RNA sequence: AGG
């Protein structure tokens, strides 16, 4: 049926210019040697990314899908819905968000000046008058850092994102804000993935084992999600947005957006050339998120019937799940999944990699990250969220004159508290630098999930006291796999062993005890695994007093 | 670029 894309043979041209590395990388090269490894994706590589995302989808639904459909929309008209004002909108502009053409820039439309707010009402207008004309959009590369892979095939190509002008984005959210905080709950309940700290994911996983009386688990994740959604996926979306209760100035601007920008539109590279056309998910546009999410679910729930999936307990995000069901023996659990995918496929959600039963959590991977166990201070299993640090270690070094990595080690030990290596890595590192700077105390921003986190290095212990336990500062026992997997990263990054780590933080911890204060605590609480006579670490009162809802939700 |  359609193409995702098509071509005008213009590039997909940068932005700014894109930096450099440096021959000597100050805060990073006494944490791994392999620096050459690690890259960030260019805007050339754009080019290739654009050849793998291009392909003609063809859909075919059935009475799976239009059953789950019908009881999703049910769920959506439990929801009330309304209008943000113009102002609401502006003010919800991240502080940097990409300028208008029209001459303003995000600080305009925070502060609400007359020439932003002015232009943004004839937007509106135009959206409320004109259902048709397409909207157009620039395409970019998304700049990100990995390690290079010999058997991936060595650096992979930029992301696309393609998003329209700063005035369109702030009508976006008048128009569907409100249904972002709502809907996605409202149809998924428990299965929705963003309303949980790694420790709820963990204890939500760990329920849902235990519940079923032989339990068998899948992840799966579509190839390129945002290429495979359809027009009509699209157009679904819209009708599933409005099943909710709204006025009825926000059913004619969401009906306008999905027309002329959700379903398709004309790309511009950033020098003002024609692009492309597009005829798939625009990932930058305000229902990227909700739309991957709730489609995803809508074609899952459905495979899985399809399938004949037996009790299943799902966690979605994004285009990532995890299906937690009753086992029907291998021979069956393996025909079932291949069943599974085949709908999926149908569905023209395509997979990256097949998907696999498993019989053991630990082997189960979604949103780049599996569970784990350990042995706590008594010896009782505690469980944890991990992931591959590959990655993350790659992003702790990228060291720019535009960027520094200290805030990536901060967002990494923050969700990975629990983790062998951020215990024995990553602490170490960060707070060996800060003590060696002189900038214990001073303030750090922490991203997730597109919000930024204003944080004292030393207020970790209660933070992390509070996100993931006392026990976080007292695991041992480390998995097989667990050892393995970041003995070999350390490995392939050229960054010393858990063993030098371990007298590095030796080091460390007596340099914080000497300091007193809080940063004696972290010393105390963050590097007791450092030393062989162990101290009793009692709650931190301090951790009582804090409240971090907002962070994972 | 959005969440
Ligand atoms: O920086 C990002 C990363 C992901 N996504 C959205 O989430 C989808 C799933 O991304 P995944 O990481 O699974 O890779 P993909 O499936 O795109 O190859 C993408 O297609 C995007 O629509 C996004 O909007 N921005
Ligand atoms: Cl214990
Ligand atoms: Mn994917
Ligand atoms: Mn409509
Ligand atoms: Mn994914």
């Amino acid at each position: 049926s359609s193409m995702s894309y098509s071509w005008t043979g213009a590039l997909i041209t940068p932005c700014g210019p894109e930096e450099e590395k440096l021959p000597i990388n100050p805060l990073s090269n006494s944490l791994l040697r392999y620096h050459n490894k690690v890259y960030c994706t260019t805007s050339k590589s754009a080019s290739q990314r654009a050849k793998k995302v291009t392909f003609d989808r063809t859909q075919v639904l059935d009475a799976h899908y239009d059953s789950v459909l019908k009881d999703i929309k049910l769920a959506a008209s439990k929801v009330s819905a309304r209008l943000l004002t113009l102002q609401q909108a502006c003010q919800l502009t991240p502080p940097h968000s990409a300028r208008s053409k029209y001459g303003f820039g995000a600080k305009e439309v925070r502060s609400l000046s007359g020439r932003a707010v002015n232009h943004i009402k004839s937007v509106w207008k135009d959206l409320l008058e004109d259902p048709q004309t397409p909207i157009p959009t620039t395409i970019m590369a998304k700049n990100e850092v990995f390690c290079v892979d010999p058997a991936k095939g060595g650096k992979k190509p930029a992301r696309l994102i393609v998003y329209p002008d700063l005035g369109v984005r702030v009508c976006e959210k008048m128009a569907l804000y409100d249904i972002t905080q709502k809907l996605p709950q409202a149809v998924m309940g428990a299965s929705y993935g963003f309303q949980y700290s790694p420790a709820q994911r963990v204890e939500y996983l760990l329920k849902a084992w235990a519940e079923k009386k032989d339990p068998m688990g899948f992840s799966y994740d579509t190839r390129h999600f945002d290429s495979t959604v359809t027009e009509r996926d699209i157009r679904t979306e819209e009708s599933i947005y409005q099943a909710c209760s709204l006025p009825e100035e926000a059913r004619t601007a969401i009906h306008s957006l999905t027309e002329r920008l959700y379903v398709g539109g004309p790309m511009f590279n950033s020098k003002g050339q024609t692009c492309g056309y597009r005829r798939c998910r625009a990932s930058g546009v305000l229902t990227t998120s909700m739309g991957n999410t709730i489609t995803c679910y809508v074609k899952a729930l459905a495979a899985c019937k399809a399938a004949g999936i037996v009790a299943p307990t799902m966690l979605v995000c994004g285009d990532d799940l995890i299906v937690i069901s009753e086992s029907q023996g291998t021979e069956e659990d393996e025909r079932n999944l291949r069943a599974f995918t085949e709908a999926m496929t149908r569905y023209s959600a395509p997979p990256g990699d097949p998907p696999r039963p498993e019989y053991d959590l630990e082997l189960i991977t979604s949103c780049s990250s599996n569970v784990s166990v350990a042995l706590g201070p008594r010896g009782r299993r505690r469980y944890y969220l991990t992931r591959d640090p590959t990655t993350p270690l790659a992003r702790a070094a990228w060291e720019t004159v535009r960027h520094s990595p200290i805030n990536s080690w901060l967002g990494n030990i923050i969700q990975y508290a629990p983790t062998i290596w951020v215990r024995m890595v990553l602490m170490t590192h960060f707070f060996s630098i800060l003590m060696v700077q002189d900038t214990l105390d001073q303030n750090l921003n922490f991203e997730m999930y597109g919000s930024v986190y204003s944080v004292n290095p030393l207020d970790l212990p209660a933070i992390i006291e509070r996100l993931h336990g006392l026990d976080a500062f007292s695991m041992h026992t480390y998995s097989h796999h667990e050892l393995t997997r970041v003995a070999s990263a350390l490995r392939k990054l050229g960054a010393p062993p858990l063993r030098v780590w371990k007298s590095r933080a030796r080091a460390v911890r007596a340099s914080l005890i000497s300091r007193g204060g809080k940063a004696a605590v972290c010393g105390r609480y963050l590097f007791n695994w450092a030393v062989k006579t162990k101290l009793k670490l009692t709650p931190l009162p301090e951790a009582r007093l804090l409240d971090l809802s907002s962070w994972f939700t």
